[PDB]
């Protein structure tokens, strides 16, 4: 036990799983664990520069020899020179596949019986959705990891099932960094965007793909607005951005929908929300959900995947069948009428929270495995 | 010793590389042995199907997940995928990167301890020209193979030079099928292309890279055609093409150079040519030059690599300085002017390649290192 020496690779601005990757990291590196990213040359934004937290970035060129950009190689043999290096105790990869695989790779390149944990997030799954050429890569990954978490139970049940493993997957639950999400409410913003001050706002913020099913988002803000005055906030962009905007005027709630584009700073937005909505039809956790909730904006999501296990429903918030537009705007409205249920809800969502997905918990758990890992 | 079970990976279009991994797997499986290929869905051209050759093909597709597509893990799924279906003895990878770095990982992914040779073609060289990431992948790709190999003496020199390793690399030479190339001039074509039945022809074939220094091969033909008349055939297309185009025009012999573009049937255009030239600044073997000579065709090479070991300067062609263009085309006027020179390097040329590029003598050696490491 204590000081331990860790590669961290993750895709760092891939959604969700490259912000909990990252963050973990910054809680092990603030604590004084020795940790190592090592990724490709892509951005982080690192605010506070400290000695024992190393980022390496490696560039893929293709050369005019390669087919294709050797990516799973070259970060591979970087994870093996840091390996290397500076005498790495324990390898995390986020992802079955690219990322375990090329820790396993890493390991043999490195020559050092090196400990691997692979975190889950359920892009595996995702993958294997669209075609099976990776089901023996994405076993292996798993099987040949040390250890193996996933970010809910919902996703370690769903692995079980497609993989086929006797793997044990550990649930480990994703956390937003509290001083990222301070708990308030603010109206200053609001009349910037075009938003009365008094004006209810839903919110929703995703990479807009069909999975996320914003038809069904924007399905219910219409029935919203038919009683309530009130707006809804879409942050992000992506495949489905164009059809949304179309379906908005087939509804005719155009000038009520707000396409924002990507934002980094979404604590901001969440801070002059007052519902959140999730209402994908796969989704491993959940992410921008607990940071709205941490914010303390109540959430209305599906019951896919791990949704069910970050909102309790009717006590932190409520969960609906997905494409249930008829039952989240009834949710909807009562909550954005009643201000006994929201505070109730509100109240109960914030001790939650703290409770099963503090950063300082999650993080002790994540090193706990990492010990467990290190003494087998 | 006997019947082999082989898996064999390369690029089966890039180049000369591509070319003879499959004519080698073709070999083993005309001999008996049990041959399978995998590689991308890149096409092949088999002319006769065999029971004992198998194809298999992967297909590497982005998901939305992938930053990348995932060449290095599909491929190495595919290749542990076959070696468990069909009990592989031994893996046949073409390039330390990545296709080395596959067979080891496949090796992984089956549990089964497989033997890899690996063949190396100089493109592990021009990675390293390009910039320095892959140093560790290329030493280790190498160094984890059973058996190394190199299309020719001045690669494995090289080699050991720029990777700094003290791995044995043994000098196995590329070969042509002879039945591919029948030693035979036909005229018939050369009115077709607009060339006269009698005007000497000289052609270069290749890529069109700046390394194949086809500006050299321009300027060598200009001083021959001032004197002789004459065509330049040149096949291929690549990167060089445009600026090539435009050398022939400031040099005044654009009517004289003709631009035919890519050929797969390059046989019926070795059979009307009178000389070959491969000129280039680096050159591990030089599979044009054998292609052209097994034709009949008399070769100036420049002394880059393996090309002066393909050639033997003074006794089946003539070797020059990388860009000296005044000896080449020297050597060439000489060779076009005199039939009795023409004639006795040609006779030398075709008993000295039979001696030492026989597709039987190559397989043989193949197959003997092989089964070296098989008992080893
Ligand atoms: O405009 C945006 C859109 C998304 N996100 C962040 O992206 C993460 C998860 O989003 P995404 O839909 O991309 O992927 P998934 O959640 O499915 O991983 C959350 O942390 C969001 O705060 C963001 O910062 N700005
Ligand atoms: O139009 C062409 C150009 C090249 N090649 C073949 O490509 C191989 C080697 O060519 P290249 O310059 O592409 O690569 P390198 O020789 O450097 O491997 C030889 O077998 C050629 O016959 C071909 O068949 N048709």
């Amino acid at each position: 036990q204590g000081h331990m020496k860790i590669g961290i690779t993750c895709y760092p601005s891939m959604g969700g799983s490259g912000i909990i990757a990252t963050e973990l990291g910054i809680k092990l590196a603030e604590r004084g664990h020795e940790v190592h990213f090592i990724t490709s040359n892509i951005p982080f934004r690192i605010r506070k520069p400290l000695p024992n937290m190393i980022f390496h970035q490696v560039e893929v060129n293709q050369y005019a020899v390669f087919q294709y950009p050797p990516y799973d190689i070259t970060l591979s043999t970087k994870i093996a020179e840091v390996i290397k290096e500076y005498d790495l105790d324990l390898l995390h990869m986020h992802y079955a596949v690219p990322h375990a695989i090329c820790g396993i790779l890493a390991r043999e390149m490195s020559g050092k019986d090196i400990k691997i944990m692979t975190t889950l997030h359920g892009t595996d799954i995702t993958v294997l959705g669209y075609d099976h050429s990776l089901q023996g890569a994405i076993k292996f990954g798993i099987e040949k990891s040390d250890i193996v978490t996933s970010v809910s139970k919902s996703l370690a049940q769903e692995t079980h099932e497609i993989i086929e493993t006797n793997k044990e997957i550990i649930p480990i639950y994703n956390f937003v960094r509290e001083n990222e999400f301070p708990t308030k409410h603010n109206t200053a913003l609001k009349s910037q965007f075009g938003i009365a001050p008094d004006e209810k706002v839903l919110i929703h913020v995703s990479n807009f793909r069909q999975v996320k099913r914003i038809d069904t988002i924007i399905e219910t803000f219409a029935k919203v607005r038919e009683k309530i005055p009130s707006k809804l906030i879409l942050l992000g962009d992506g495949p489905e951005l164009v059809p949304m905007r179309q379906l908005t005027k087939e509804l005719n709630v155009e000038e009520d929908v707000l396409f924002l584009g990507k934002q980094d700073c979404v604590s901001e937005f969440y801070q002059l929300s007052d519902l959140v909505l999730l209402l994908s039809e796969k989704e491993s956790f959940g992410l921008t959900l607990l940071e709205a909730m941490k914010t303390g904006v109540v959430p209305i999501g599906s019951n896919a995947g791990g949704i069910k296990e970050v909102i309790k429903h009717g006590e932190t918030g409520f969960v609906v069948d997905v494409g249930d537009c008829d039952s989240a705007s009834d949710y909807a409205i009562r909550l954005l009428e009643d201000k006994v249920l929201y505070n109730k809800l509100q109240k109960n969502m914030l001790a939650d929270i703290a409770e099963r997905f503090g950063s300082e918990l999650i993080t002790d758990q994540y090193e706990y495995y990492y010990q467990k890992m290190l003494n087998e």
